[PDB]
């Protein structure tokens, strides 16, 4: 029971009142499932458990200091040496140990591969680790255990809330209609309106595909009012026969992609009531039955269905787009080949997950092609897979079981699945499904729940704190609310709630002691908070800041930074390190989330605000933080990151860049904050005091500049190869309801910036056109 109450606070809704056997089915089925995984988990070998709880954070001569669970010993080792070898030094049997990063949830392949080690090499800090014996790891593991060929007709009985009242009714597969829409008669505005009018569609009932959905639009004429959709099949495959009442969603005219569950605010939802003509008790045929069984271009793809399977396995997608889905034989045949289809590359499955592949068998097929996804790939695509959950038609689906499975097998997966689900629980459409999934996951780690509660309580006191700061600053100076802010933070409950947590931005980072002294807040607008931490165990890698925002929408920034991080991975996985900074960014709730602070950096504007001439400002700041020899690295740091963000900002169409939202690190790395727009919703950007830095300050030094210009072009064509990768993810993201990612024209921005129609060298001469266009500043 306490566990039940804990799950209810964490996920934000109470745990029944719907007595819906679909919902009851989901919960007990998935709970058995999730408890199975948590059982398996407790029986893993101790290196298998590290892999679960602390997945290694790789990327695609050396001083290092080691202790055991207070005396440390410093060594030198080879950047090429294996953690084993390090341990063996430390011992003077190594296989009985792992290396923990001090004060992080990280354990340690040549050390040149470990994120924490390069985050130390590139930054001169000296790695500090701890030998943790395998007995002691087992302790954690243990501590964390618990036949009918008439036309389909419905009937539109009547309605309930408020010229002339039309209803439009369409039948769709995906966002394709299996026939013609039917409208109603123009009954008069006011009501509670009556229709009692049979609507009959040009489809045989034996020809509704398993995933068919009836879609209504209620509007007003001499203006739209409400929309609503449902499956003609229940979640047990039973064609549904009867009277259903349809609590409608408000509008924008049909909306086949929107949810198949009704508007839950039954107090003000227009209801549309309707009759489903019974027809005999008909369940959609089993799989085994089914297996027994320009337009000229479509016809010659249906055509050699077989040659496509034989010789073009990955063209699956566009054979599924030519398939006549209203014809049940056209579907048995296609669906018959698909049970023999060779598995597909991840890229191709990322296209199949989309909504214009509604059929649940293809969805299964797509999932099956996704079990080979590495955990690092899953993590990169994870946001899209979450948003695709909104397209599903039932609660129990391969997609949900696949995530839960992966979530429960990698704790960093589970961590982020949780926050993605939790962050939308305020959205009517999805609250039930996301709530239900967070619940099954919680019965998979009763331990991780308690860690997440901990994060939630901090996120909760940050909300209160910001609210007091918004109120307090209305009446008071910036410095007077600041010291009030600290007094509130100093209270009892705030110190306890805000301290000793895993960072929701990155669970491997630990937020221990909140440094009240160094907290502050932006005194403009939504009063975003600056919260700083320290940890004596982690040393300097314990000094970490997080920015809290309450008021702003962070979904867009998060997507943009995932994309830049994807870019940097693509680039690093072709040899090219543009030295990017994809900092953490995570919506946690309604207009609420977190930003990872990048320490030791500032804004162009703050740097320009002051040298004799403004162009000297950046270079002199760089000269100041990188003495003598060291400037030279900064200039290359600066130059690569410049090119990388020039390419990134251009592709993603991020305008509105100015000297307050472009930042620079003391290493010389330049990076962008505050995204919020993108897709133009832009020209190549470039600014002579950047040019100035790239040229070592010398008036014009075309031997530096041109190679900088070669960086940009290399990045641009690297990314241009993976343009489909970018197109497919964004396609899935249209499910997010992001306002700048609304329609088709948004995705057609990306198509252009990525010259995706043209050749590799014709796009690069066109890229060359923009780059000089932009240079004249
Ligand atoms: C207003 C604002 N937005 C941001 C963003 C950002 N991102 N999306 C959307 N807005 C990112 C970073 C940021 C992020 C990472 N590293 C560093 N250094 C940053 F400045 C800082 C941001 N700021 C801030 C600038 C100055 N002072 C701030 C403060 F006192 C408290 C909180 C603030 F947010 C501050």
């Amino acid at each position: 029971k306490l566990i039940n109450s804990q799950i209810s606070l964490l996920i934000g809704k109470g745990l029944d009142s719907l007595r819906d056997p679909e919902v009851n089915d989901f919960r007990t089925k998935m709970r058995q499932f999730c408890e199975e995984a948590a059982a398996h988990r407790q029986q893993l070998g101790w290196v298998e458990w590290l892999q679960y709880s602390f997945p290694l954070q790789l990327e695609p001569a050396l001083l290092v200091n080691v202790k055991f669970e207070e005396e440390s010993f410093t060594f030198q080792v080879s950047t090429k040496d294996m953690p084993l070898a390090l341990m063996a030094c430390a011992l003077r049997q190594p296989e009985e140990y792992a290396l923990q990063v001090n004060g992080r949830h990280e354990y340690l392949y040549p050390l040149c591969h470990f994120q924490y080690i390069c985050s130390c090499l590139h930054s001169g800090l000296t790695p500090h680790l701890t030998m943790v014996h395998s007995s002691s790891i087992l302790a954690m593991r243990d501590e964390q255990s618990n036949s009918l060929e008439q036309p389909f007709s419905i009937e539109l009985i009547e309605g309930r809330k408020v010229m002339k009242l039309v209803v439009q009714a369409g039948l769709f597969h995906g966002n394709e209609m299996l026939c013609k829409t039917v409208s109603s008669s123009e009954v008069n505005v006011c009501s509670e309106p009556v229709w009692k009018q049979r609507l009959e569609f040009d489809i045989s009932v034996c020809d509704l595909p398993r995933m068919a959905r009836l879609c209504f639009a209620l509007y007003a004429v001499v203006c739209p009012i409400a929309w609503a959709n449902l499956m003609l099949f229940d979640y047990k495959d039973q064609l549904k026969t009867g009277e259903r009442c349809l609590y409608m969603w408000p509008s924008v005219l049909l909306n086949p992609a929107g949810t198949v569950r009704g508007n839950p605010n039954t107090e003000s939802a227009a209801a549309l009531v309707i009759y489903l003509p019974e027809v005999a008790p008909v369940y959609f045929p089993a799989l085994e039955k089914i297996l027994e069984l320009y337009e000229h271009e479509k016809d010659l793809v249906w055509k050699m269905r077989h040659e496509v399977q034989e010789h073009f396995p990955e063209a699956l997608a566009r054979l599924l787009l030519v398939t006549k889905w209203n014809k049940h034989e056209d579907v048995a045949q296609m669906l018959y080949l698909l049970c023999s289809w060779p598995e597909l590359p991840v890229l191709s499955a990322l296209e199949l997950l989309d909504f214009s592949f509604p059929d649940c068998y293809v969805g299964s097929f797509a999932i099956k092609s996704l079990r080979k996804l590495t955990d690092d790939e899953l993590f990169q695509y994870l946001l899209q897979l979450v948003q695709v959950l909104k397209y599903e038609s039932y609660l129990d689906c391969e997609l949900t079981k696949f995530l839960l499975g992966r979530a429960l097998a990698n704790r960093k997966i589970g961590h982020f699945l949780f926050w993605h689900l939790r962050s939308e629980m305020h959205v009517p459409s999805v609250a039930l499904r996301f709530g239900l999934i967070m619940e099954a996951y919680c019965r998979g780690s009763t331990h991780h729940m308690k860690v997440l509660m901990k994060q939630g309580e901090a996120l909760s006191k940050l909300k209160a704190l910001n609210d007091f700061v918004k109120v307090s600053s209305q009446k008071t100076t910036k410095p007077q609310t600041k010291e009030m802010m600290h007094m509130c933070m100093r209270q009892e409950t705030y110190m306890e709630a805000l301290s000793h947590l895993q960072s929701p931005l990155d669970p491997s980072t630990l937020l221990e002691e909140v440094c009240v002294e160094q907290c502050t807040f932006m005194d403009s607008k939504m009063k975003p908070l600056w919260i700083m931490y320290s940890s004596e165990e982690a040393g300097s890698a314990g000094n970490v800041g997080i920015i809290f925002k309450n008021g702003d929408d962070l979904r867009q920034d998060m997507l943009t930074l995932q994309m830049i991080q994807l870019m940097d991975v693509l680039w690093k996985q072709e040899g090219l390190d543009l030295r990017m900074t994809p900092y953490g960014c995570l919506p946690t709730g309604d207009r609420t989330g977190l930003i990872e602070v990048v320490l030791h950096s500032d804004t162009i504007a703050n740097i320009q605000l002051n040298a004799a001439f403004n162009k000297d400002a950046l270079l002199n700041w760089l000269k100041s933080k990188n003495p003598g020899e060291a400037l030279d690295r900064a200039i290359e740091e600066f130059t690569l990151s410049c090119a990388g963000y020039c390419v990134a900002t251009y592709v993603l169409g991020i305008g509105d860049r100015h000297s307050d939202n472009i930042m620079i690190r003391e290493s010389g790395q330049l990076f962008h904050i505050d995204f919020g727009h993108f897709l133009g919703n832009v020209p190549f950007i470039l600014t002579y005091d950047f040019v100035h830095v790239i040229q070592q300050g010398k008036t014009n030094n075309s031997e530096k500049f041109e190679r900088f210009r070669g960086y940009c072009e290399r990045a641009y064509t690297i990314l241009r190869r993976h343009g489909l990768l970018f197109l497919h993810l964004f396609a899935l993201m249209r499910a997010a309801g992001l306002p700048e990612l609304s329609c088709s024209k948004d995705i057609q921005y990306l198509k252009d910036s990525l010259a995706l129609g043209k050749t590799e060298e014709e796009a690069l001469k066109h890229f060359r056109v923009k780059f000089n266009e932009a240079l004249r500043e």
